[PDB]
């Protein structure tokens, strides 16, 4: 059906849509919480509220296909067990850092 996403390459192209995701946190704070795969390319938060074109998703960074698989895992949910809903991390089929 479906066997992981992202593939690997030297930083490229390979950003992931983080769906639900509130702003609780801030776009710099999501790198506090990575920092140890790679050195994140981006941050970015987007809002459905006044375009009615996303749904509550914002967009985290993965250039390297491989650091993308990294948020799959250490950027799903990426806040402490504990609420603060998480984020469903996937490569996006568009490929923009």
């Amino acid at each position: 059906m479906s066997y992981a996403r992202p593939g690997g390459e030297s930083i490229k192209d390979t950003n992931l849509y983080v769906t639900n995701l509130p702003r609780t946190i801030t776009d710099d704070q999501l790198d506090t919480i990575f920092g140890k795969y790679g050195s994140i390319v981006q941050k970015n938060i987007l809002r459905d509220k006044l375009t009615g074109r996303p749904r509550g998703v914002a967009f985290v960074r993965y250039n390297k296909r491989e650091e993308a698989q990294e948020a799959i895992s250490a950027l799903n949910n990426v806040i402490p067990e504990g609420g603060s809903q998480p984020l469903s991390v996937r490569l996006a089929e568009e490929h923009g850092k």
